[PDB]
DNA sequence: TTTTTTTTTTTTTTTT
């Protein structure tokens, strides 16, 4: 049933309305129900309501519920969709109007960056992070309804003057070859609808009432497109929280909720404050943490659930200790409270802080998911290495051999492989094993049986040795095929091969520490050290492990916001730019994602650059309500 | 020679006769010949024969043939036309005998639907497919010479009695603003003709001999018009094939071939049965499939052409693998056989199934053409330009004024229009014309009146001018409002503008040569040039597009291809559920019959093994049709 | 340091 605010937002259907749903307030229920009502209580034909969101997920999720309350029929034609779906669908539908049609495949992300590489070879470094900016910064001036020259105007800085020119060639090639990146799909009808009234109204009448979720994420283009979509008839309901604006660095106009209030003054801010997920204690902290932010709309959250357990603040000594402690504490909790691996979540600022957890987690046969990113254990360089090791440990895994055969770079053609397989198959065994039967010698010969022997040899003599000197063996397995060189030849920019390699050491060193065992951890047979690694290789129980950003709009019973140091959470970059407000929002989000218990963690020391630094507790931990926080020792 | 059937068709010129030209028969030949012959061998005077058709195409087609076996003398001075052109002309012509102003407005269907939309808002669901039924169903109580009232009687069902009402509303607005949708073009003369004798005869004496093609498509009014026209001599020759009656849902009485057989004593069916296009296997198949359908008229196709390859029936797994195999096999066949994508045709029951084929063909650099895509006479840039012309030649066309006043963009606000209308209303006359009553000056003034007057004046001046230099007037009409620029502002990308523009030019040009007059057809006054465009006699016409012929089953209707790919051969789709769960499929049967008969060399069926229907899925069973077909020549 | 974005099917055909 509807809690008052919800109720109110649901009923106010007569004008430009803004619902300021605090976290866990249940917006999607409102929206749905708004729709459902709009239909059943004010006639307002289904086909005349547009529900816009940002992700193709929210999208299906919303469609799910809608149809779950609305009867198959009446629910007919709901303009539920992403911005981009529509934005495109406009371009599409009105192009068919002039009688004509369109045909220029959206330049899906990659394609762009790609095109951007060839576009900026000598101009700009062969680097990902770089190109990223280039991409992003380009996609910005675009959301700043600008031209590749108007942008050289508003262009202060060396590589920026460059990005501008580069930018120039981007739209250059695109306008030309006849294709469009994503944001184009918005600033497309946006323009096409402003410049022309004929079309404008047709939409204005298609889209009788519009609802928009996740409004704090809105960018200019969308913003306008929205305005255009319902200019002053203004029969809508935008929905958001300004304290959850975090993708500002990506065209999200923070003051969107305010800007709205201006070019729309009969705005009725209805706010949802009741929370259905977090304990009182969590909410209190969050509630306070965020009040240190210069605040406009007052929003003070509250739930009807029990005050929880104290927010603990585990202080780790170094980068590793942290992961160790968490994974450790993750496990205990879990054991003692008989819960599920998925009730847990581990959140960080940057993507690297993940690497080390990925270790312990895996090292402790604790299943997980690297939502925010890509699990170390997939990265080909490591998948490959794994397989050799899998082979070594188990010469019956055709899977692995089939994969490592020539991949490190020998000359064992598919023939010399399918024929060994074919003879191995009827002699009933593994390839590597059968790659030794003297009867296989004449089913296949030539130069293929001249590389297969050699290789399958090199392996076995190493596999032999690993039997007592794993490390050595592996170490030898490494420099042996000179994966290093191989990578440098296969990997794109060397820096990638460099990293692709760095990974390879990492793995090995892990694998080593494990074989070496330790003071309390009795050492492992290479076979186990392997199986540990291997297990890695959705209706699954596993620890959500992702970045705060990754976490936006999710929840989990137990959260470990790790790395609560200054440089890190209050991200140094931002630290020194005086914008923290966002970082703060960032934290506050993090925090409001946990529902039963929350734990913060920080490293007492970080390795600056071989130079070790003793960082200070994310000021955030301090602004929190100390009565409910429990710093360790 | 000419095959006997054909011949006898041609020699029989003494009474009520029907030629049952089966698929491939030679239909166009015979007609041309019969007219040529009527004249030459029978003494009939070129100016007394009328050959009616359904489309402005066949008509041009026919006029070409005929015209080239005779000369402009007997030729260009003969009555070949569509029904509507005739129906209209009857209206016009006898309005003149009555000396009245024919200033009504032809409501091109689009114009029609829209009017409905408005007139049908809260009443009915803002939906295409909906409006359609509304339109159609409306165009039929009409085609059944029925009132918006007697129709409520002949109304069973809710959204139906609704329609009747809406209809009431439709006919209501029409009759009032003085405009007529196409159906009125036939229903008017007909009535006009049966209610009065003086006229009747007059026409009975003008059209001394009439021939009507594609008779199986005749609807009531149509037919009734015929009857009237032909009166008692019966000197005529309708031609057709009830086995090809597929637009039954749009007013076509299938039983026409029969109905005819009755109101007419000595009907002498003559039946052409020799195909000359499809292989004996195709014909085989087709001739058989059709037999499952009931029959009052007995025939059987059969060509001399060699018996051909086996009718293959590719079973695909999903919505997409279907298009995948087709485009694939298409490519293959062409490669090793080498035979322009034009030789190739893919035909579906509905248009969605186009959406997936368009992919793979384009995904494979295969050029192709897409069945039916918004007549040129519907591009906004055109309907706009038309409107002006409409208004220029007929100042009594509010609809047209109403669409133009501000469109090319002056500053004539809806108020300023609201008030023109009111004044124009009370004084009972045009907005345009009212625009000048000195009395309007007081109901409205300020800036609108300034804009209003400026405009309507300019227009007047053009109007005045066109009197003498049609093109120069139109020429200045265009440049005058800067339509070009307009497009460049209104149109999305610039290229579309240029295109939209190009379209404008073209129209200009046709209009021109139409005015400038042909040496086969006598020159036209601009008012006529208009009525033509109004009928969308776009006059189509060497270097045709050698790409894929992709179209609906309906878009096949008389058209031939060497190799066809009759896709989506499942139950639901092909024999459409609408029909399935209706009791009549005979229609869908014909539908297929046709689709089949359309390929001449080799046919190939195809069925999706799984649906993309219901958001989920379904394991569909082959178009029963597929199984009624000769198993011997069929493959899997 | 952080990272979404989708050309189908709307589910029957269309002169004049």
């Amino acid at each position: 049933r509807l809690n008052p605010g919800q109720q109110q937002a649901v009923e106010f259907v007569t004008g430009p309305c803004l619902v300021l749903a605090g976290a866990g307030s249940g917006k999607t229920r409102v929206i749905t129900n708004k729709i459902a009502h709009l239909i059943r209580g004010c006639g307002y034909q289904a086909r005349h309501i547009a529900a816009v969101t940002f992700t193709n997920k929210a999208a299906r999720e919303m469609k799910e519920r809608v149809g779950q309350t609305l009867g198959r029929k009446e629910a007919r034609g709901l303009m539920i969709s992403t911005f981009h779906t529509l934005g495109l669908d406009i371009i599409k539908r009105e192009y068919a109007a002039l009688g004509m049609k369109a045909n220029f495949s959206l330049f899906d992300d990659t394609d762009q960056l790609a095109l951007l590489k060839e576009l900026t070879e000598g101009l700009i470094e062969d680097d990902k992070v770089l190109l990223q900016q280039l991409i992003s910064t380009i996609s910005n001036w675009k959301n700043d309804l600008k031209t590749p020259s108007q942008a050289a105007a508003s262009a202060i800085g060396e590589r920026d003057r460059i990005f501008a020119h580069c930018y120039g060639l981007y739209d250059a090639h695109l306008k030309a070859c006849n294709v469009l990146d994503f944001d184009d799909l918005i600033l497309l009808p946006t323009l096409l609808l402003q410049a022309n009234e004929e079309v404008r109204k047709r939409w204005q009448n298609k889209i009788r009432y519009l609802l928009v979720d996740e409004y704090q994420d809105t960018n200019t283009s969308q913003y306008e497109l929205v305005k255009l979509l319902v200019g002053s008839r203004a029969r809508f309901t935008v929905v958001g929280d300004d304290d959850q604006s975090i993708y500002s660095w990506r065209g999200a106009r923070p003051q969107n909720l305010v800007l709205l209030s201006q070019d729309f003054p009969a705005l009725k801010v209805i706010k949802l404050e009741q929370n259905y997920r977090s304990s009182g204690r969590i909410l209190k902290a969050a509630n306070i943490l965020i009040a240190n932010n210069p605040h406009v709309f007052e929003k003070r959250l509250f739930s009807e659930l029990g005050y929880g357990a104290e927010l603990k603040v585990l202080s780790a000594n170094n980068e590793e200790h942290e992961a160790e402690r968490v994974t450790g504490e993750l496990i205990a909790h879990h054991f003692v409270n008989k819960t599920q691996y998925k009730d847990y979540a581990i959140l960080y600022r940057g993507n690297h802080q993940s690497r080390v957890f990925e270790k312990f987690l895996m090292q402790n046969r604790i299943p997980y998911k690297i939502s925010g990113g890509t699990s170390f254990f997939s990265r080909p360089e490591i998948k490959d290495l794994l397989a050799y090791l899998r082979v070594l440990t188990n010469p019956d895994d055709d899977s692995a051999f089939l994969r490592i055969v020539n991949t490190p770079k020998r000359e064992i053609g598919p023939a010399t492989l399918k024929k060994l397989g074919e003879w191995a198959m009827t002699r009933n065994k593994s390839m590597f094993t059968a790659s030794f039967d003297m009867g296989l010698s004449q089913t296949l010969s030539g130069r293929g049986y001249e590389a297969l022997t050699r290789f399958t040899h090199w392996l076995a003599e190493i596999q032999r040795l690993a039997e007592r000197e794993p490390i050595a063996a592996v170490r030898d397995l490494i420099h042996g095929m000179d994966y290093e060189s191989w990578l440098y030849e296969t990997s794109p920019s060397p820096k990638a091969a460099e990293m692709r390699m760095k990974n390879v050491n990492q793995l090995f060193s892990w694998m080593t520490e494990m074989l070496e065992g330790s003071e309390l951890d009795e050492p492992m047979t290479l076979t186990q050290v392997v199986t540990r690694f291997t297990l890695r290789d959705e209706e699954l129980d596993q620890v959500q492990l992702m970045t705060l950003h990754a976490s936006k709009g999710l929840e989990f019973p137990y959260v470990y916001m790790v790395g609560m140091e200054e440089g890190f959470l209050p991200h140094q970059s931002s630290i020194d730019e005086d914008n923290i407000d966002e970082e703060r929002r960032l934290a506050y989000v993090g925090i409001t994602r946990a529902q039963k218990e929350l734990t913060f963690t920080l490293c007492k020391e970080r390795r600056q650059y071989g130079e070790l630094v003793r960082p200070e507790p994310s000021r955030f931990l301090l602004e929190l309500p100390q009565d409910d926080l429990i710093w360790e020792q």
